[PDB]
């Protein structure tokens, strides 16, 4: 039976990834390229994770998505241009057998929804992974992810990662890269601090309007984001808490700016947001030096920066100034509880805001997409179709 | 022994007054355009009073003395003492000055009345700018009727620093104008300080000063001068943002817009969309009440959307200039939002004149003792 000539289901695991220098803007819509580099934290999927089973099989009659156990149109533009390209790449042996199967994939993830994470681009990043395990394609998968979502080449890489915006207008460079592994600076810890707020601006339609009508946005692209990419790799080369923490803030602040200067405006900060950078900048200058940094993504929830020598204390802030309407409020890593001083507590807001934080989800920095090897883990049954 | 009371109007920036280049002579970064709001719905209003009797000059603010030695009072009291004596015994005099208001643009109405009751106590003719200025910037802008620039000045000594009236309040009659007030909130960062922290920290900043506001500036002016309400409203709009948005952008960050202002941003734009044309037009000073622009055959409808997505607290929602109300169509109640009690009221108003020497029909607001009665 050798002597002849010539199924297979794989699931994988992709992580979520926070911007510390924000992409907001593309140059070219179709491709996925963008009107700057950013660079992005990658978070540890112990705590994040959204998982990919991707089958096919000489006997499926049609391509078919699932997410979250709900079937979705496979005709999706994005969803098509990531097939697309890894069959694209694949071709760049069983390989022709491969290919002629219709596709079945099912996917979830772990993501309170209230959380407001990037599950596209951790979702897209998975895909891409899976696609390429179930295809054989080595080699960077930048350009697979980048067309579901431009942010998904972030969450192929583990650690502290940069997605070149490239020069290229075929998007060939448009790649995503490591800058430093997820061991390099092992003290940093990640907070989310889930805001009890509500329909964004959806930021593919957002981000575009911005191109369209800021005019600070150009300038910030063309004359602020370069030398940020630059200064921000040192402090992150580096473990440069302050100078990392401050940029972050700046970058964070100067998006939403650019969003502001949208026309009509697009404003992703509520009120929960303004007490939580308040309390941020009060702690801080508390302690005389920056030990807390925030950035917000397309929302208001707040992503907090610190060093695991600061999170019990910072916690402890948190709940102060937000006594929380949850007994269960701290997610994902815990630490021991701590009393705030005296100095510190008349330093906070004297008129706290009860339930203005749901519950913080508590992080770290965390590896790449990851192949799972037990037959369990598959989220599609023996006949192909979701469990 | 001379008596004198003035009001002067309170006005809006529609292109924005952010940053000083000079902090001691108080010289901006950038011109700036405002409307001057009618003295029939919102004043200042000052007496001075100038005697021998007078040992030390004494200045109360809505009949509270303050310190006359607050150093942007002192700067105004120079410069008006030094023109005193080159028009020309009583530049020798102490003053005695009190001053009210009716507001919720305080300090600009309330340093263009000092400024020019001053003049008149002295006898000091033409501009005032330079007066007014040097107590607060935008002051300068409610010393003129209608519409009105400060000129952000080429000269390091600042004379050149003055405002000018790009057209006089006659001009549009047509245009009206809507402050929202809303519901109490903890008050962020003064201007003053916060435009130099954000002069110090934002890169954006420098950019709008230098790239956006120079054009932004002759944009607008032609909007006005055609009364061109759709450019002219698209502008203001645009140019609040960008205001905010340097805001956004300074270190730490200042941010003067609530929900509620949110809110209002977001009824403005929708309310637009619905009609199909730009009717009604917001912008934000460094607070969050709205101020917004419409055209007087709008107002009532516009009056009743916002009581629609801010249902009055129970217990007159509309001040100022009276408009009959009017029921909003089903159609736009869908296309609409709602926040009870978020708009506390409106004050109505319209484009007004410059500051007025009242006649003694008025009292003044000090008594024969030359203090407050």
């Amino acid at each position: 039976r050798e002597n002849l000539y010539f199924d297979l289901m794989v699931t994988c695991t992709a992580p979520v990834n926070i911007a510390v220098i924000k992409y907001w803007g593309k140059r070219d819509e179709a491709l996925i390229l963008p009107i700057n580099s950013s660079l992005s934290v990658t978070l540890h999927q112990d705590q994040l994770k959204t998982t990919t089973t991707v089958a096919i099989s000489k006997d499926f009659t049609e391509d078919r998505i699932w997410l979250n156990g709900r079937e979705e149109d496979v005709g999706q533009p994005r969803l098509q241009a990531c097939l697309r390209e890894i069959r694209r790449l694949a071709r760049k042996d069983t390989l022709p057998l491969s290919l002629s199967y219709k596709v079945h994939v099912a996917s979830v993830n772990n993501f309170p929804t209230a959380a407001g994470l990037a599950s596209s681009a951790a979702g897209y990043a998975c895909l891409a992974y899976t696609l390429a395990q179930v295809y054989g394609v080595e080699g960077d998968l930048s350009e697979v992810a980048r067309r579901g979502s431009g942010s998904a080449c972030r969450s192929l890489y583990g650690g502290f990662v940069e997605w070149q915006m490239g020069e290229q207008a075929d998007g060939k460079d448009s790649i995503a890269r490591q800058i430093a592994p997820e061991w390099h600076w092992p003290q940093l810890r990640i907070l989310i601090l889930v805001v009890s707020a509500d329909k964004q601006t959806g930021s593919t339609v957002g981000m575009q309007t911005s191109v369209e009508t800021s005019t600070l946005l150009k300038f910030r692209a063309e004359s602020v984001v370069p030398e940020r990419m630059k200064e921000m790799t040192r402090c992150i080369q580096e473990q440069d808490f302050q100078g990392f923490a401050q940029l972050t803030m700046k970058d964070s602040n100067q998006f939403h700016a650019t969003c502001l200067d949208t026309f009509p405006p697009i404003s992703y900060l509520n009120d929960t947001s303004r007490r939580i950078i308040q309390l941020v900048h009060r702690f801080n200058t508390h302690h005389g030096q920056t030990k807390v940094a925030y950035t917000f993504d397309a929302g208001p929830n707040a992503v907090i920066f610190t060093l695991e020598d600061t999170v019990a204390e910072f916690v402890a802030a948190v709940r102060h100034s937000f006594p929380p309407a949850a007994n269960k409020f701290l997610k994902g890593l815990q630490v021991a509880p701590v009393l705030l001083s005296d100095e510190l507590k008349a330093a906070l807001v004297v008129e706290p805001s009860p339930g203005g934080v749901q519950y913080i989800i508590a992080t770290q920095v965390g590896p790449g997409p990851q192949v799972l090897d037990d037959t369990h883990d598959h989220l599609l049954g023996q006949d192909g179709l979701p469990q």
